[PDB]
């Protein structure tokens, strides 16, 4: 049951599209909040910087990769959520860096709380709902898995 | 007085030549030997796989990869140890890698007795002497500044 309702796929699809021209704006923006509220992500990310803002921060290069490498996982599952499997040897490696030892692992609800805040600042109010609410809680479901497992 | 003598910097690069042609398969050694003899790194390296020994994880990509990149830096430095200064910038985001609070210390003392260890395994026992054991040392630590710094 790890698996999305088609309805569900595609409400997800219509948001990706309105995130499409701005996609790598918003995963950055996900990832600045992400550090702004969770201090101790300064020490798990060995490239951040704790003499700086993680607004200060957006602005170096290695910032930027790492939101373009998680921005890519995100995209390639949201995009097909129940074929998420074809992309299990790719990642494969994204296990190691996310035990429970390395990373805690209450930090994951807190990294998906971020992504919905920024897709709800995206999609307009008319268009959010409770039931894409609901998708993208179950898609973020799915990516943690793929990412821990 | 972080300056190497001429006589240190020709002893060092008698050695580099030695190295040359199996550079990268000297630097995987060290880098072997500094994770079996230090298990905390397995923690520390986010790629680190802790279910795996760290020669299973020398065929890794994520192994390979990171050897390939502290091969570089120690390369450039080595081959000109007095003019380190040009590299600064280049360098410049590793120093808030290694923070004392994201790398303990004592452990650069540790992986510098790893290099001095598969440099004596690579140089003939003819040419290794106690002159280029002081210049080898002052060289890891010159190194050592200008990756925390
Ligand atoms: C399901 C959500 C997540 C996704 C899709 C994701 C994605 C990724 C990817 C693709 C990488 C490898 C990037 C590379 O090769 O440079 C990575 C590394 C990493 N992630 Fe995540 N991640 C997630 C959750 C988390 C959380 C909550 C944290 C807590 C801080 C975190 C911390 C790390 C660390 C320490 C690494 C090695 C990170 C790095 O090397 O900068 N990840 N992640
Ligand atoms: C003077 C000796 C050292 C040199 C020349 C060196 C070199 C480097 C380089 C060039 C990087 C960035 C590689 C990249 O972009 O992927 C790096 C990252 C890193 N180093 Fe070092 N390093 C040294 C000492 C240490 C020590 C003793 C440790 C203890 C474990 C260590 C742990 C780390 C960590 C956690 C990172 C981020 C590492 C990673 O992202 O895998 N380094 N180092």
């Amino acid at each position: 049951a790890m698996q999305v309702s088609e309805e569900q796929q595609s409400l997800i699809m219509e948001d990706v599209q309105v995130l499409l021209p701005n996609y790598d704006d918003f995963v950055e923006d996900v990832l600045q909040q992400f550090m702004e509220e969770n201090p101790e992500t300064f020490q798990i990310f060995p490239w951040a910087d704790a003499s700086k803002t993680a607004k200060e921060m957006r602005s170096h290069p290695r910032f930027k990769s790492h939101a373009k490498s998680i921005g890519k996982v995100i995209s390639d599952c949201l995009v097909d959520l129940n074929g998420v499997k074809k992309h299990e040897p790719k990642l494969s490696s994204l296990g190691a860096m996310h035990t429970k030892k390395k990373v805690p692992t209450e930090l994951f609800g807190k990294l998906g709380g971020c992504i919905l805040t920024q897709v709800v600042k995206r999609v307009s109010e008319a268009k959010w709902s409770e039931e894409k609410k609901e998708a993208w809680l179950k898609a973020y479901g799915i990516i943690t898995v793929m990412v821990t497992e």
